[PDB]
């Protein structure tokens, strides 16, 4: 009967407290197992876009492309155009500024744009934690736009947190325990719908891609979200400063309570190459 400060409302700086270098918030691909993360996220990157065999004058399309870490990969080490979309203000100037310093013989696009509005013919897509966002009612269409704007050997990356039915925990010996269920319930008040293997299997698959490989990387989160959250309590003071003591422990337990559900089990992430 009223209207009345969630982790959402966190500005750019408070995830650069503890977010690597690059500002990746997905997980990381601990390639080498010394490597650090900044080392990691750049190897994610390079593990999604080689999956992608991306041959020189070629255009690649990041749906979701975050603060641009996908596509200074992609400019660097590969010869193509490369468009970059995202809905967020914020990290569509970001990744505009930083891509812009990067020496280029190719084209560079950076959009404030979803994909429902792309119309754009494109070589290669590469979608790394946009997913997540989506609503399963629009999954089909999602895999519908991505397949059209494809040639006939296009390929896609999509990369995006999964997770299991309740008899697939049961199976796997994952017992979830009431602070398990407490936890995703403090998810549902601050944070709507994660996919399952099988449901992406269904809706890509019914798009008339095939699925030529998926890629877990389970354990490579929960070590993600080990190092974001030593970062942010190495920078707890400043956390609080820009933000509150509130704040940084919502934060801290989102973190830490992730990390758990990766390491016992209850989560997952995956790569699926998809092919036309
Ligand atoms: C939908 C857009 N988001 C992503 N694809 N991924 C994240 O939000 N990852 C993440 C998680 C998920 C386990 C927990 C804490 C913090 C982060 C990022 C800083
Ligand atoms: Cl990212
Ligand atoms: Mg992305």
């Amino acid at each position: 009967p009223f209207y009345e400060q969630s982790i959402y409302d966190v500005s750019d700086e408070f995830f650069s407290l503890f977010l690597d270098p690059t500002m990746a918030y997905t997980c990381a691909y601990f390639e080498r197992e010394d490597m650090t993360l900044e080392e990691a996220q750049n190897a994610k990157f390079d593990l999604a876009l080689d999956k992608l065999h991306l041959e020189p004058g070629m255009t690649l399309l990041d749906i979701g492309c975050g603060w641009g870490g996908g596509l200074q990969r992609a400019i660097e080490n590969y010869d193509v155009n490369v468009i970059g979309i995202t809905l967020s203000r914020n990290q569509f100037e970001y990744s505009k500024a930083k891509l812009a310093k990067i020496p280029t013989e190719r084209s560079v696009q950076v959009r404030l744009q979803g994909w429902d509005e792309f119309t754009d013919k494109v070589d290669r897509i590469v979608s790394i934690g946009a997913f997540e966002a989506f609503k399963m009612e629009r999954y089909a269409a999602f895999f519908e736009r991505s397949y059209d704007i494809l040639p006939d050997d296009g390929r896609m990356l999509l990369h995006t947190i999964l997770t299991y039915t309740q008899k697939q925990m049961h199976e796997m010996g994952v017992k979830v325990t009431m602070s398990d269920v407490r936890f995703m319930k403090f998810i549902g008040e601050e944070i709507g719908q994660l996919p399952a293997q099988e449901d992406i299997f269904k809706f890509a698959q019914a798009a008339d891609f095939s699925v030529e490989k998926v890629q877990l990387l389970q354990q490579h989160y929960a070590r993600t979200l080990n190092i974001w959250a030593a970062n942010l309590e190495a920078n707890k003071d400043r956390a609080i400063a820009l933000q509150s003591e509130e704040i940084y422990n919502k934060y801290m337990h989102y973190l830490t309570g992730c990390e758990h559900f990766f390491r016992k089990g209850i989560s997952n992430v995956g790569q699926f190459t998809l092919t036309k």
